């Protein structure tokens, strides 16, 4: 996946956001993106928390409060599109930092099995030409029962997806 030289220069970023030591009946990944865009333009979509369904295929609609402020703690609805395994998941902003270019949520109810899941997503600047990385990591419970390895590939292929829609929409933006 990563080379040396990504790896290198997104190690302490990787120990500060992405790196868990875990008991069991918990699992975690992290997965990265290439995107050839700037880090501005792909960190202008990953951080609004209120319209994810902009790069994550399997949302159908987002609902925010009346009153709702980009502030951490501030929560969503999300609606999934029909026909699978989960219909609803209610989320909430853990960080938001503009500076780093850091976000994360955490899943705190609704239709769905991913329990106690919290994803940090992280982006960063390489120059070849400008690109960007993104990485997204998580943590989430083992349903009792399900496997460890069955839940990783189920949120991975998700992350996955969603992170490569993120590029193509981010890359068509230029
Ligand atoms: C597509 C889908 C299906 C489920 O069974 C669970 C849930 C409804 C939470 C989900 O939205 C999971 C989304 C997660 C893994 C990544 C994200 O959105 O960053």
């Amino acid at each position: 996946d990563l080379t040396q030289d990504e790896f290198t220069q997104l190690s302490q970023s990787i120990a500060e956001f992405h790196t868990y030591q875990l008991g069991n009946g918990r699992c975690s990944s992290l997965l990265a993106q290439r995107i050839h865009a700037p880090p501005e333009t792909v960190w202008s979509v990953v951080r609004r928390f209120d319209r994810p369904q902009i790069y994550k295929h399997f949302i159908k609609s987002c609902n925010v409060s009346e009153d709702f402020e980009m502030r951490v703690g501030c929560t969503r609805d999300v609606n999934v599109i029909s026909g699978l395994p989960a219909n609803t998941s209610r989320e909430r902003l853990d960080l938001l930092d503009d500076d780093r270019r850091v976000t994360g949520f955490s899943i705190t109810g609704g239709e769905h099995r991913l329990r106690n899941y919290k994803s940090v997503t992280t982006v960063h600047r390489f120059e070849k030409r400008i690109w960007t990385v993104v990485l997204e990591s998580y943590v989430v419970d083992v349903p009792e029962g399900n496997s460890e390895e069955d839940t990783r590939l189920f949120a991975d292929t998700v992350i996955r997806l969603n992170l490569q829609k993120l590029a193509s929409i981010t890359e068509a933006m230029n």
